């Protein structure tokens, strides 16, 4: 450790505070009971159905906006999904990107209620330049834009044990932001969580730039002042499809993932019968708490190594998670929430659900479809053909509709024309060497399309 320390002392471009929450992490990783694993009680994970709403007297839902800070973590690029820049610029829906969406959603609270709620986005060397040159379009908008860089830290090549940069690897590859745990840190290293706390507000309201399901919520909020909860992570019902679990052990509640459960285990861990629940990223944090158990430097958060290659080089790149500082801080909960606070938008397939028929716009909120059946939305499965959000929208003359579709799977050279309908199970599946389309106003029902000769 101490020549580690004086690697790390020779990176010039480091600040002291980066420096010492390097080391940090790196001491604990050097460093360092499936039956004490219990079930949350309800008061401990509170259904989000027995919490009060606000009243209708608009002065208390004023005095609780206030109060509030919305920040979205925007640490991460559109290279999933083909794209240059922060994936908070993708256009999602109606031309707008997720980012002129928060704005919308924001200037209407603030213009309904008279607050000033502000946004903050929590950007990484890697999004930083794009997302502030992108920022000043909102110059006039009726909210109030932060941002901050998160954390940069040196990629540490796996086998040496060294940082990059101490190899020479000084460019942007010998760095890593490491996670969304850093948040904490980050917020009271950036200055900005003292601006906050001297313009009198009390809590942050955390979100992944892409989940289209995470709106300001009154009634949480409402529950976290009256209640004094310095910690509330939404939780959501975990179905076949999903997740990081809450748990109650050693008598706090605290974040599981799979990464910390024996092998003997893991397959239990899986059943969505034994762990019911599953983090949504959607964390409301009290701002004084933060700034107190990151001077106390409190926050000990399991480490994930997230080993990369990169360059030829094997790396290790030393994170935490937001969630897992759950179990910190004081009458910590999580809030168990319907899964419509939960649209991640992952894929060009997510692109595929919000811009259908499933949803419209109100009010700068992707807004579900009410007409149809099933909560769950129809599960979409494309092939690589659609990766880049341009290839998927050139496939697609129109988003078909898909109100009664259960599923679609597409693989193979498939290009989609426009006005189509989708209905039940779906598959279509170009061969090699094959390129099908699906015609105009097509109309397909629990069908497998396997070549022309199917239509
Ligand atoms: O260091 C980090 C990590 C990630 N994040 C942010 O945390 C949230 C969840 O981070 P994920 O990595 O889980 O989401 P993603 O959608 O970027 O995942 P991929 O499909 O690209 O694998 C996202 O909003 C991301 O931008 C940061 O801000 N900083």
């Amino acid at each position: 450790l101490p020549q580690l320390k004086s690697a790390v002392d020779g990176l010039t471009e480091m600040s002291e505070s980066e420096k010492s929450g390097f080391i940090s992490l790196v001491s604990r990783y050097l460093s360092g009971e499936w039956s004490k694993i219990q079930t949350p009680t309800d008061e401990i994970v509170v259904p989000y159905e027995k919490m009060t709403p606000v009243s209708q007297d608009v002065a208390e839902t004023k005095n609780l906006l206030d109060k509030l800070v919305v920040l979205k973590l925007n640490g991460g690029l559109g290279t999933t999904m083909g794209c240059t820049g922060p994936k908070s610029v993708i256009e999602v829906r109606d031309g707008l990107t997720f980012l002129d969406l928060i704005v919308i959603q924001i200037e209407n609270l603030n213009n309904k209620y008279g607050c000033k709620v502000p946004l903050v986005l929590m950007n990484s060397f890697n999004t930083h330049d794009d997302t502030h040159k992108i920022v000043e379009k909102y110059t006039n908008s009726n909210v109030d834009i932060h941002t901050f860089n998160q954390s940069k830290y040196p990629r540490v090549v796996a086998d040496e044990f060294v940082p990059w940069p101490s190899k020479g690897k000084t460019d942007k590859e010998g760095w890593y932001p490491p996670g969304h745990g850093d948040v904490f840190p980050a917020l009271m290293n950036s200055g900005k969580l003292d601006t906050f706390l001297s313009q009198g507000k009390e809590y942050v309201f955390v979100a992944n730039s892409d989940n289209l399901g995470a709106i300001v919520d009154l009634t949480i909020l409402k529950h976290l002042i009256q209640n004094k909860n310095e910690y509330c992570m939404e939780v959501t019902p975990k179905t076949l499809a999903d997740g990081g679990t809450l748990i109650s052990y050693e008598g706090k509640v605290q974040l599981l993932e799979i990464a910390q459960v024996p092998d003997e285990h893991v397959n239990e861990f899986k059943s969505i019968e034994k762990f019911k629940i599953f983090n949504t990223n959607n964390l409301w944090v009290n701002l004084k708490a933060i700034k107190k158990l990151v001077e106390a430097d409190a926050l000990k958060m399991e480490i994930i190594p997230n080993p990369k290659e990169v360059d030829g080089v094997k790396v290790l790149q030393l994170e935490t998670a937001a969630g897992a500082a759950i179990r910190f801080f004081d009458n910590a909960i999580g809030v168990n929430v319907p899964r419509s606070r939960f649209l991640p938008v992952k894929a060009s397939s997510d692109l595929l659900l919000v811009q259908s028929d499933l949803y419209t716009l109100v009010d700068g909120f992707v807004t579900r479809n009410k007409a149809r059946t099933n909560p769950s939305n129809p599960s979409i499965e494309l092939g690589p053909e659609f990766k880049k959000v341009a290839t998927f929208l050139s496939r697609f003359k129109s988003i078909p509709s898909i109100v009664e579709l259960d599923s679609l799977k597409v693989s193979g050279d498939v290009w989609f024309g426009s006005s189509i309908v989708l209905k039940g199970k779906v598959t279509v599946a170009a061969k090699s060497g094959v390129k099908l389309e699906i015609p105009d106003r097509a109309v397909v029902e629990n069908k497998n399309i396997n070549g022309p000769e199917d239509l």
